[PDB]
């Protein structure tokens, strides 16, 4: 999870901060203009995922605990109505009633397990950790910033943008092929494929941002 | 899902395209410069989520079907080893062996159900639809574009950016309060809270993008 949040968050700040930066460079914009947009974009990105992460986590933490309660109240007020819904669960998996019948009886004495299974199928069996909800957001905001920084560094040292964009194109394509392989070392296999696929989303968007940076600048003589 | 993808995708293109646009306006940048960055950013965003959506969906479609096979091969080659892992599942929920013992026997004759449950707990019970995987990406790219367009429209009609940003601030704050309430009409309740919370992520990031647009422009006399 946190390994995914810090790598899935890096691959967003590596692509869009690069794509805009290259697009701005392509439309003959000054390094300084490429930074002001890019840093405005990185920070505006990190806040949006930072709070978006802790608005979904803090909403699902509340919702699944609230959904935990609503199903217990259905298990309590009308015990057979809740029994039938998970009798259906037992039934659903080709389990013939004369054996699962006694199961409900032991379940009616001990709440947790019977509940937990109906719960598993209602709330997805995902009772979450409250602290790791916050840790998900801070880790995704940080990794997203650190990935936006990578395409931007050269424009900080090189004030001709069409000079910097060549250093930026190689640095981040190196970074996309490194952090593409790392997103394949974990989770799904074939890390050389993931490397090339993150490099290719880079290219597609950096080229679209270039197509569109130029198209809006299309009547101006200099970048205005 | 598709209702979430088209509304969760709108709330990204409403916030970051606005935040940069306001930040650029705040640093005394021309409408035309605010469009060239913003349209570069919207398109570079839509490609990144467009392909990111169909690289995770097409990877999990393959992975869970591949994970479906690996567990069947463990269920086949060493039937008792797979039995023990889901005998553990049965055991785990306070189910005493003399009743679930006969369950495994009927399960050893019929593969699907026994498999499906171990599968449910290994692959999250999420065998996915291949077509809806693609529909998720096209719907999130489209909703993300349409949401970037909304903060940008006024700069297209109004060439003084500090004039346009006032129309943009009201249009999209209207849009965040409308599409914040709609993300509360579905999923979690309390839609007036969700409205105000999407409006507030707007403000936090639009203010951070403003803080940073200005800070990089801090030594220039005019926007350079
Ligand atoms: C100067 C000469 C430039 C040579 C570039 C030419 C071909 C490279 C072929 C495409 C890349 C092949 C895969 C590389 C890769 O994925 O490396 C990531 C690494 O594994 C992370 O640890
Ligand atoms: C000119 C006068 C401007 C008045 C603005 C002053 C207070 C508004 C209070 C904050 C907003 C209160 C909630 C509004 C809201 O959420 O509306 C979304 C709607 O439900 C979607 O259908
Ligand atoms: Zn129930
Ligand atoms: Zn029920
Ligand atoms: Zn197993
Ligand atoms: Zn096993």
């Amino acid at each position: 999870e946190i390994v995914r949040d810090i790598i899935i968050g890096v691959s967003d700040g590596l692509t869009v901060p690069f794509a805009l930066a290259a697009g701005l460079s392509g439309a003959n914009a000054s390094s300084s203009i490429v930074l002001t947009a890019g840093i405005a974009e990185v920070a505006a990105g990190a806040i949006s995922m930072g709070l978006g992460g802790y608005l979904a986590a803090k909403s699902e933490a509340d919702n699944y605990a609230r959904e935990l309660k609503r199903e217990q109240e259905e298990i309590i007020r009308v015990p057979d109505t809740e029994a039938a819904e998970v009798a259906e669960i037992l039934a659903r998996y080709g389990i013939e009633p004369h054996e699962y019948g006694p199961v409900v009886n032991a379940l009616r004495k001990k709440p947790q397990a019977w509940l937990d299974f109906m719960m598993k199928f209602e709330l997805g069996l995902e009772k979450p950790d409250p602290k790791r909800a916050l840790q998900s957001a801070f880790t995704i905001a940080i990794a997203y910033v650190l990935g936006g920084l990578v395409p931007l560094i050269p424009y900080m040292f090189i004030p001709v943008a069409r000079k910097a964009v060549v250093a930026s194109v190689i640095l981040t394509l190196m970074a996309l092929l490194i952090f593409g392989y790392a997103k394949g070392y974990f989770t799904d296999n074939k890390p050389f494929k993931s490397a090339l696929q993150t490099a290719l989303i880079g290219a597609i968007a950096s080229a679209a941002a270039f197509g569109m940076a130029k198209a809006v600048q299309s009547e101006n003589l200099y970048f205005q």
